[PDB]
């Protein structure tokens, strides 16, 4: 009953892999690359698939950051948010990006903690905060059983 979703951490020299995006209506917001499970894929691949269909670039997962659940009082829908640090290991700018992403860039600190305004939620922040203070989790946390 809770929604479970994933989002990516992806830090090259101090700056952070994040979208601009349009979730509803016309407000543009800041968040990780990120989005729904969807059936017949496992955590860290449904991770990988929204880092390059929100972005452009493929991903490699290497760890866990943080599991984060929370609801949002706005929408009234209750997240379970599998966070992963990764590498970006490709990018073609042909690439489709999924509608509503304005654009993906790549940001500092200073820049993430100015625009607290307009990021998609508390989470867009407190994710950074947990992969910079070294929270870093095995993949293998995980089991996915895909039913063979
Ligand atoms: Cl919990
Ligand atoms: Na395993």
């Amino acid at each position: 009953k809770p929604n479970v979703t994933v989002a990516a951490v992806i830090e090259q020299d101090d700056k952070y892999l994040l979208v601009e995006e349009i979730p509803r209506g016309t407000a543009i917001k800041l968040n990780q690359p990120a989005g729904h499970l969807e059936p017949g894929e496992s955590i860290i691949q449904a991770c990988s698939r929204e880092v390059l269909e929100e972005t452009g670039h493929s991903f490699l997962p290497e760890v866990l950051t943080g599991i984060y659940h929370w609801t949002c009082a706005s929408n009234g829908t209750t997240y379970l948010r599998f966070t992963f640090s990764g590498q970006v290991v490709s990018f073609d700018p042909d690439r489709k990006l999924d509608t509503g992403i304005v654009r993906a860039a790549w940001f500092s600190i200073d820049e993430i903690r100015a625009k607290q305004a307009m990021h998609r939620t508390p989470l867009v922040m407190q994710c950074i905060e947990d992969y910079h203070a070294g929270k870093r989790y095995p993949l293998d946390i995980l089991q996915y059983y895909d039913g063979s």
